[PDB]
């Protein structure tokens, strides 16, 4: 099925992911435990004894450079190159009754760590997966700076008996940490991505992955369902999502393709739940106005109203007749709302007497922006078109209600609607990230959302 939303992370985005990762990887690397090395010796002109290098602690583990390359159709390749591991510890040697002790410094440089990241999807939950398929460290030199006392044999000893085991265990510990951090911390983090985002008492958005993440030459492509759903009653959309093929760029870190299907499912869900309705009472209009929802006022042009229903208030019911459409094109987004406006006369017992039913429809601009990690918008209308559907007070020129419709609608109706639109809809962002410096480029059948991300 064509996805309703597509997320494309660019190289700039991956570079950021790697910098945050490496930084987080440094801490785990600095917590590696290297054993104590105690062994005996017997040198031709020195004698027999027991040496010991122990109580070693990692003081600095700098990872200056890190990089994530994209291996088309395969995955990511994480690489660190000039790793510097500065270790410190103590040592003690004993020759007969001679006891010698002191601290020592060790420096491991030119360490290279390479790891393969494989991306997948979990169908039963719709969450992305990431695991480390391969890892390999590599140490170039080991500078044992016990340069403080004339004890060359001990330094010779370190290189001839200990170095070969230290490096091997260091290379294993590093890849052990990397592999673990991926499964235990990288994967669980990217699963904070919203799958079933509940936005209110009525709707929610389904951001579930509909296929495994595809790695290309220059982008990591993520396909999401992107359809507003209802929990009170499930109903599939009478349309299919468009193929969102957009220019892969590297100006921003991430790019979202928000299809028209996505936006239109919202309209369907809110309509069918019977919530796009509103009651206008005469007391909502500020007391200092020309128009009044009273039969008296309506008497100026429709009496009838004042003739059958003498001096009473008027109540108007505004409801959506059909699901509001939203068209996305390179010029901008257009909204097509159709409403049923029915006027009732409020009898002295609070009962409602149907006056007439009006069919209104218009065309407006839907502007879209982003605040925090939300998608907000604002609706603006054009001329309103009235149509008379049925009248209990006889046929009349439906054009007489134009002035009333042109006050009520933009003063009473539009305001409430824009409040929800300005509240917005949650975007598919993982935890602890905020989107800044965004660009919204309208395209044919979908909206392009580009942005930079900042990880807390
Ligand atoms: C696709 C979603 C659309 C929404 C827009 C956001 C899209 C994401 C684009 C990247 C920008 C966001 C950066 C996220 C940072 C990644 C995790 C992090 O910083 O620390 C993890 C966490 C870091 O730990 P921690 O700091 O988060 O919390 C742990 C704290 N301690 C350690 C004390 C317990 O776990 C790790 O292991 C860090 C990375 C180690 C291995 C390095 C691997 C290379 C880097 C990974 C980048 C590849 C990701 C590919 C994404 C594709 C999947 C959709
Ligand atoms: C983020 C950018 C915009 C993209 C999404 C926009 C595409 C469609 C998704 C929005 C729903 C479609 C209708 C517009 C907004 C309706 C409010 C909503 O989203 O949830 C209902 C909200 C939120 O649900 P609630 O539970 O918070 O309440 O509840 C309301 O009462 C709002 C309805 C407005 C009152 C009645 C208005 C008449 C119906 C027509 C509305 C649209 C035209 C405006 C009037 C024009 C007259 C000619």
């Amino acid at each position: 099925v064509n996805p309703g939303v597509v997320v494309r992370i660019s190289q700039k985005g991956l570079d950021y992911a790697s910098q945050q990762g490496t930084a987080a990887l440094q801490k785990e690397l600095k917590r590696i435990k290297i054993p104590d090395y105690s062994d005996s010796f017997k040198i031709k002109h020195l004698g027999k004894g027991h040496y010991s290098f122990y109580s070693m602690d990692i003081r600095e583990f700098q990872l200056p450079s890190s990089q994530i390359s994209m291996v088309p159709n395969v995955g990511l390749k994480f690489s660190i190159s000039n790793a510097n591991i500065k270790i410190s510890g103590k040592w003690k040697a004993q020759k007969r009754f001679l006891k010698m002790s002191g601290n020592f410094d060790l420096s491991i440089e030119g360490m290279s760590i390479s790891a393969d990241l494989k991306l997948g999807s979990n169908p039963t939950s719709g969450k992305p997966t990431i695991t480390c398929s391969s890892c390999s460290s590599h140490i170039n030199s080991v500078h044992v700076h016990i340069s403080k006392s004339k004890v060359g044999w001990l330094i010779q000893l370190f290189h001839k008996k200990i170095e070969s085991a230290l490096r091997n265990k260091m290379n294993s510990q590093v890849c052990e940490k990397v592999t673990n951090s991926v499964s235990s911390k990288l994967q669980p983090y990217f699963q904070t991505l919203p799958v079933m985002t509940k936005i209110d008492s009525v709707a929610g958005i389904n951001y579930g992955l509909v296929a495994p993440p595809a790695t290309t030459a220059e982008t990591l492509d993520v396909q999401m369902k992107g359809e507003f759903y209802s929990e009170n009653h499930h109903n599939p959309p009478p349309f299919a999502p468009p193929v969102m093929e957009f220019p892969a760029a590297h100006d921003r870190m991430v790019y979202l393709g928000l299809s028209d299907y996505f936006f239109n499912t919202a309209g369907l869900v809110y309509q069918e739940a019977g919530v796009l309705k509103m009651t206008l009472r005469d007391d909502m209009i500020p007391k200092e106005s020309k128009f009044r929802l009273t039969t008296k006022f309506f008497g100026t042009f429709l009496p009838e109203v004042a003739k059958k229903f003498p001096n009473m208030k008027i109540q108007i019911h505004v409801s959506a007749s059909t699901p509001p459409h939203l068209s996305v094109q390179p010029t901008g987004l257009t909204f097509y709302p159709a409403v049923d406006v029915q006027a009732f006369a409020v009898l002295p017992n609070s009962a409602l007497a149907s006056l007439f039913l009006i069919g209104m429809h218009t065309t407006g601009s839907m502007e879209v922006s982003a605040e925090s990690n939300r998608l907000v918008g604002e609706l603006k209308l054009d001329r309103l078109l009235l149509e008379l559907k049925h009248s209990n007070i006889g046929p009349f020129p439906v054009e007489l209600l134009q002035d009333i419709m042109n006050y009520i609608v933009p003063i009473l109706v539009l305001p409430r609607v824009n409040e929800k639109l300005q509240k917005g809809f949650p975007l598919p962002t993982p935890a602890r990230v905020q989107l800044y410096n965004v660009v919204l480029q309208p395209h044919q059948n979908f909206l392009l959302f580009g942005a930079d991300v900042v990880y807390k």
